[PDB]
């Protein structure tokens, strides 16, 4: 990777998120979104490092702070869609072409810290909240499918979550120091998703009933000793981090325990490796992976990028490379690889955007 360009957004506030559109069409340029202040902005990547500014959506409320965004597509038309959310607790579905807000959703109106789309169903949107719950939405029928919470759920803000390969289960994490597993391939959840697709409020008298899921299928506080602010599945293993200068690779149970035989009372974890780094001991710093999960990237609080090659036989054999530029000194809150991993974008606390090309 070589640094080919940078720019700064005019609001001068932190950029909390960046995401390439991995649903961009053949023959079209690569596009990424950034979120920070009360806006979302799209850019196209062009030759000679050019980062071409397109158009923003700016919230009507000057005090909105978008924290997260995620791409999907319309299941009938194929056109890409961009979901954004943050401090107001409003999920907006944005038409990226025109930057129109197509529609919006509200749970209880508390801040949303992360959005993720299901890996196999473009309509299933997971939101994680300041109010300690996760919410699963069906954005085809505009229904709240399920709320994951209760006293055995998270006990402080939920900061991140991730679906596994096939979207059979979710791992969530947050300020309570815990990581929690929630299976969504149970008979109950499969039925709830089916019912969400069969719901049309114009053809019935009933409201749509959301599931209350009050018991995780696994929970641990044994991985980290502070806020857990990013989680991703790596097959049946988990990668997670806190503010302790480490990404830990671990699994529920003992070494030979199958993830799908793990019971809710399981008290053990197994540590398969740990990727250490420096100067990333502030809260709220995200790592990202490429589409194929060959690579992992994390920025630190003084503008250094760490990239790990995971194309090795075991997690602890990951190969690290580092990327620095003398003008890049602000905290990097999130990174995003293009789908082919030819481009890596980093976004920062000073509203700067950094492009690295392979
Ligand atoms: C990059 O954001 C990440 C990264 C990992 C997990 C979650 C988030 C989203 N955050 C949005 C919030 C935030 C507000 N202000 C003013 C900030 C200034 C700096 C950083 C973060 C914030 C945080 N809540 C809990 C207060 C969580």
């Amino acid at each position: 990777f070589k640094c080919v360009n940078s720019l700064k957004e005019d609001h001068n506030q932190p950029l909390f998120g960046v995401q390439f559109n991995w649903h961009s069409k053949e023959g079209d340029p690569l596009v990424f979104a950034t979120v920070g202040s009360n806006r979302v902005t799209l850019y196209e990547c062009h030759s000679q490092g050019e980062i071409r500014l397109l158009q923003s959506y700016v919230d009507a409320d000057a005090d909105e702070n978008f924290y997260t965004c995620a791409w999907t597509y319309d299941s009938n038309t194929s056109h890409p869609l961009l979901a954004v959310a943050g401090s107001r607790g409003i999920i907006r579905i944005i038409n990226p072409i025109t930057m129109q807000c197509i529609k919006h959703y509200v749970g209880h109106g508390n801040a949303i810290n992360e959005l993720k789309f299901h890996p196999r169903d473009p309509n299933l949107l997971l939101s994680v909240s300041k109010d300690h719950a996760l919410r699963l939405w069906n954005i085809q029928t505009d229904t709240l499918v399920a709320i994951f919470g209760g006293v055995e759920g998270h006990r402080d803000e939920v900061l991140s979550a991730d679906y596994d390969l096939l979207g059979e289960k979710i791992m969530s994490c947050g300020m309570d120091h815990s990581l929690k597993l929630w299976r969504i391939n149970s008979k109950r959840m499969m039925n709830a998703i089916k019912e969400s697709y069969d719901y049309n409020p114009n053809k019935t008298n009933r409201p749509f009933i959301s599931q209350k899921i009050h018991f995780p299928d696994f929970s641990t506080r044994d991985i980290h000793r502070n806020y857990v602010d990013c989680v991703r599945w790596l097959g049946d293993l988990i990668l997670s981090k806190s503010c302790e200068n480490a990404i830990v690779c671990w699994k529920p149970g003992k070494m030979e325990d199958d993830i799908d035989k793990i019971k809710p009372s399981e008290s053990n974890v197994t540590i398969l490796g740990r990727f250490d780094y420096s100067q990333c001991d502030i809260w709220y710093m995200r790592f990202s992976m490429d589409f194929w999960q060959k690579m992992l990237a994390l920025g630190n609080q003084v503008g250094k990028l760490y990239v790990w090659d995971l194309e090795v036989e075991d997690p602890h054999k990951a190969k690290c490379t580092t990327l620095t530029h003398h003008k890049c000194g602000a905290a990097i809150r999130q990174t995003s690889f293009s789908r082919d991993s030819s481009i890596l974008i980093a976004v920062c606390d000073d509203a700067s955007i950094w492009r690295w090309d392979r």
